[PDB]
């Protein structure tokens, strides 16, 4: 078992298509003991996580809620037992209001919406690290999910800006985490069909955005030297487990691309 | 005159050490006709801008104020005369509350503070472009100021995050600006002793020494050297982007840092 | 004139479509006094350079010829007069044997061929700097031509590797040039129709390489926020002139992109 | 056993301080069956490989020898048995003549020397993939060693240029390897005390260049959020093994940094 004996917190499960659900599944298959966190729809999330290979405690965490963050470490400790600490933390959380996405003009997104998106998608990586580092073991690993924002693209709009901010946040979280002997890294995944952008991807919220996204997906598989399957989150989940393991011990503040190699190819 | 006959808006002047003051000075020396914008202390800003080579109208602009942004294009047009449009726009605006800077712990900056910083330092680049693109001529140029955030570093903390956001915003503003025949670019400057240098050492008496060490280190790393007391090479670079001489460059970052970012030691 | 009173050496003219021909034309329009260097077909190059706005001396330079490089500074000095130095140098020189490009398999290019391409396309940037720095004025500028090699692509093959090497060479030339108060930079241009790859671009050396290149060009103009005209070298020439001027005085070891903004956009 | 049942070729062992020695040791600890290749000093190499946890066959391979490369796959097959194929290949091979490094001026390295260095350090990554891909299993992995050349630095000089070329070569090897269902990646390590470059360091002793090197090397530990120990190759060896495993299945054409996170930090 790649993660035998390791205690890992996984946030971000909302459906069985969630990248976090697959991370959790693979982690448990590899021997990890999990604590899960969920947002807003905890009754539904509980039914979904009951389908994981092993039973895991589910805790509520809205990353915009200061009370939730202040009590998190205490709640986790109660879940894993006094005297035990975490070895891993997975941040698989993102949101950008519709005004900041799709066919909505880039200039028309009010700052209040953009600010909410950046709070949830980027700042929360730092606040979860702040909350959880005091209960992590040395040798531990924090991993977040990125979508390569180094270039602009249609439809992704303000979420691209939030991911640029997240990459920067990760480099600073690494500085803090290193004081605890903990690594911090992002996995930059290729596009996966999940609930988050399903309405935009399907064309429901503007045919143009749907068409642009189809072009992006087709080009991604084309450019990836080993191809890319947008319906299979397993390669991404495996990569996250690699970073949670002891086998990338000198990598921190960094981004590991689980994208079929697409970002390394122009055409 | 590199910018002869060009009408250019320059934001960001607060003292005669401001990068924006030197941009304005060099632009005027090169024949540009300017409109200036200032934040908050407009009477004091007027006294500062009187030190420029030529007179220029000064307009109030708080980039967090939606009323200011909605009226800006109209106020500019009254300043430059009906029928006339801008050829250039300079965004030289930044702020991050002290909780997000210096020796204050990275984790202790509340989101309200970080969000204000991002609003002023990154989102406002898009806000300005939205307000002014409708009164810009084809061939025009929008330029903002950047400090290379590709790697983390001490003290710069959350402003680094805001600059990472700004670089992303710039790539999207370029998509919009291109529809108008306008380019959008950032100049990533080396460190300059402006009023804002005090923001990164907000420490004790060690501040002066730390700044002196920064200058020593940057000048060593830069293959052509670096003088933190001299904003002129940065100002010239901004003027190059405002000119007709980089006509195929957009969404991009020009480094005016003495070449330091290309060297490891 | 942007370059009034400046003495500038321009290498790399072979036809009137050469990027160097347009650099030369624009520089002369901006008041520069030129010295030109040409390779192999000097009688033909002389006829071509006679069509420039002003007369300029033409010197022979094969960058693989040690005797040519050893005598170059003295020949330039004779051309511009004793007591006078250069303010600028433009390297617009490239070559990669056909085995290293197009439909020819990447693995099948013999090292002898790849080595020749790297010699001419990358090492010679250092060779020319070595020869000419001793006769350059402080405030001077060396500029070479790059095609962004940060990602792999079809057909460009080993020339991509040579450009990666050239970018690295440029960073080291900057260190040396700095001692003389001279800047060194590359301009990464978008694709321009010139003699160099004309046979491959036309499909004459393999239809698939022609097809791949057409796709690359179509995509380039599409992504470029201000568009891209592959038949117009003028924007690239202007950019080189900007770097030769006094207006980018703090930029060195660097790469300026004159590509319509295409490299900043994914799609 | 991370590499249980995998058959892996490891090149580049010359001393028990070689990065390749540590890669081989860790791979064997994780259940891999190895074939080793050595250059020039085969009697010494055999004595050294006797220090590994398990016996592995040693084959001669000079990457500049076309006959060695032509016969390599047949020799490997005889070593692992007909019907069996490789799951992994490690390229841990590098060389740049002294003229191209250290206190020797950058401009004084003759191209003959630079070309040799680029042949061994960059082109041979493609040569080895060409020779071995036909006997690799799908799901397989090729890994090479890189030293981040994105910025210039004192002393490393023309080796930096060779590594820039290598990174470009890796992106093209990934295109070819993908046709076989094989991944290709580099690990960019922080500085390790392997005895490589001892002659370069020795020439720089007490000089400015020597001081520069010590400042540069020690810069990794300063900048690395988790620190960096130049005396310990194990974290690098582990990272290579992670890439050889099934746990980074969507990463190709890419660079993994095993440098303590130093490259993500400016100071
Ligand atoms: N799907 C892709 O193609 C892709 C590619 C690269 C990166 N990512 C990133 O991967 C992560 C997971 O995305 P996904 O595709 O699995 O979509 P998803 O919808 O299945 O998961 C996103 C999660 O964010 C959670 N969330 C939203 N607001 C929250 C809040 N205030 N507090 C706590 N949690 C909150 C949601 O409840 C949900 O569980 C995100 O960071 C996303 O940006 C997705
Ligand atoms: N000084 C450096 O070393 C350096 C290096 C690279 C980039 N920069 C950037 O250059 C730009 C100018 O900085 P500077 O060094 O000249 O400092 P400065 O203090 O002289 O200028 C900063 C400007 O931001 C303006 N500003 C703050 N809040 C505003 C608001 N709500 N609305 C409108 N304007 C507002 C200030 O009033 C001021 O005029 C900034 O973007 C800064 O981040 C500075
Ligand atoms: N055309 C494009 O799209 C494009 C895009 C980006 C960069 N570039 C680069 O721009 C430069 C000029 O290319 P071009 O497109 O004008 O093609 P070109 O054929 O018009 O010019 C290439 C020059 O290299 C010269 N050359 C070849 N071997 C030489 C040697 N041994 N010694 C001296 N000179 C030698 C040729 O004689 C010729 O004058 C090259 O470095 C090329 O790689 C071209
Ligand atoms: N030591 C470091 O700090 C460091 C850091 C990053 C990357 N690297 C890279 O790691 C790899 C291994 O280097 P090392 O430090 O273990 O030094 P090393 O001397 O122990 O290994 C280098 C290997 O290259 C082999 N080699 C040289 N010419 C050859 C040829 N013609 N044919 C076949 N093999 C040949 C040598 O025989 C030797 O075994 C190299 O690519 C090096 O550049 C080293
Ligand atoms: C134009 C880009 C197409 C590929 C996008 C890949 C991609 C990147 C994503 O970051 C993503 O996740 C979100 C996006 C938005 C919101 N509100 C919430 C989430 C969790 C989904 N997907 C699918
Ligand atoms: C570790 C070295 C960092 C050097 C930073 C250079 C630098 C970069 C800057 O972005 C900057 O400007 C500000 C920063 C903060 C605020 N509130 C307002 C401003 C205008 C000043 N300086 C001087
Ligand atoms: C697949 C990429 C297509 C666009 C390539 C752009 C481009 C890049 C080039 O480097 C180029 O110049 C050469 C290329 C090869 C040789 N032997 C000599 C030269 C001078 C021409 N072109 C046109
Ligand atoms: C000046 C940079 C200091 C840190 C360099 C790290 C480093 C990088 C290396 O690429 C390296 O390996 C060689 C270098 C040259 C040759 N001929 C052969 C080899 C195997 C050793 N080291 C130690």
């Amino acid at each position: 078992g790649l993660l035998d004996g390791k205690r890992i917190l996984v946030s971000g499960i909302i459906t069985d298509s969630s990248i976090a659900f697959h991370i959790a599944r693979v982690a448990q298959e590899q021997g990890a003991q999990l604590v899960l966190t969920g947002f807003d729809r905890l009754r539904l999330i509980q039914r979904i996580t009951d389908r994981l290979p092993a039973k895991a405690p589910l805790l509520e965490l809205d990353v915009q809620n200061e009370e939730h963050l202040a009590s998190l470490a205490g709640r986790v400790t109660e879940a894993i037992g006094a005297g035990n600490k975490l070895d891993g933390v997975v941040h698989s959380i993102g949101f950008m209001p519709q005004t900041g996405m799709g066919i909505n003009p880039f200039f028309d997104a009010p700052y209040a919406d953009v600010s909410k998106g950046i709070h949830i998608s980027a700042y929360s990586y730092a606040s979860m690290a702040k909350a959880l580092l005091p209960i992590m073991n040395p040798g531990g690993s924090i991993v977040g999910m990125d979508f390569d924002p180094s270039r602009a693209m249609p439809a992704y709009n303000w979420m691209t800006v939030a991911k640029s901010a997240l990459e920067s946040v990760n480099r600073f979280v690494a500085r803090e985490a290193g004081k605890y002997g903990v690594r911090s890294n992002l996995v930059a995944a290729g596009p996966i069909r999940t609930l988050a952008m399903s309405a935009i991807v399907g064309g429901a919220l503007g045919e143009e955005a749907g068409a642009q996204i189809q072009l992006l997906e087709e080009g991604w598989d084309q450019r990836a030297p080993i191809g890319w399957n947008m319906k299979d989150a397993t390669p991404v989940a495996k990569t996250v487990c690699a970073l949670l393991s002891d086998w990338l011990p000198a990598t921190t503040g960094d981004i590991i691309y689980a994208d079929g190699g697409a970002h390394t190819q122009l055409l």
